[PDB]
Formats: structure tokens, sequence, C-alpha cells
RNA sequence: AUUGGAGGUAGAGCACUGUUUGGGUGAGGGGUCCGUCUAGGAUUACCAAUCUCAGAUAAACUCCGAAUGCUAAUACACAU
């Protein structure tokens, strides 16, 4: 499963344990779809951070 | 993200320290009279000496015991 990564919310107004995670995925402005790394357990990014990104199978 | 530990916090029940509701349990301590060789046997009365059974009760209760988080290694992702 190879998944690209989207956005639904600005990072303003959340935990820095969300800020640095979005930073770790490295998107910058919104919905710059980082077409990368659908390997699991950094699916913990897409699932711990699941309030934020549509799972888009790249 | 997984594994590894650690912490007793919240919660709870009471396992101890505290407080406490009943019910049972009882010397005794104050009410007949026999009665001050003579003490008493007493009547019931408040607690009934504990303990027993349910009922709780808490920051300085904890036989327990989280979820969270913190840390170690590993994994993957990055760039510090």
């Amino acid at each position: 499963a190879q998944i690209k990564i989207t956005l639904v919310n600005s990072p303003i107004g959340r935990i820095p344990a969300q800020r640095k995670t979005v930073k770790a995925l490295g998107l910058g402005k919104l919905n710059s779809s980082v077409v990368k790394e659908g390997s699991p357990a950094i699916l913990g990014m897409v699932n711990s951070i699941s309030h934020l990104v549509k799972v888009e199978e790249a």
C-alpha cells in the first residue's frame, strides 16, 4: 500500500506533538502531497495523525 | 510505531490507618427489693468491654490498579 498525504486543517492551534509531526512529514503549505512511504508504523503518522489527512493511495 | 521498564494519579473498596450508620454481641458503671459480718442477686437502663454482620467514609487510607505521559532499545521517517 503506497499512500500520498493530504491536509484538512492548518497546524495552528494544536499540540507541538502535532506541529513537529507535520514537520516530520514535511508538507510546508497545505496539500503539497508528499507522495511517499506507505509502509506501516509510520502509518502511525497517518493514524495517530488521522484527524488531519485523507488516506490517498498513491 | 513495537517491545522494555518505572512511577500509585484519577478511579475504586476498606486489605491497613482514620471517621462512621445500623443489627447481633456482652462485664460493668444508675432506678425494686434481702441489704449494709451483708457483699449484693439486681430491673430494662446509655455505651451494650470486644468482636460479628451488612452500610459507608478520606489530601496527608491504599490489598489494588489504570488509561495517559516519562525513559531504554529497536524499527521506520526525517533533519538535526
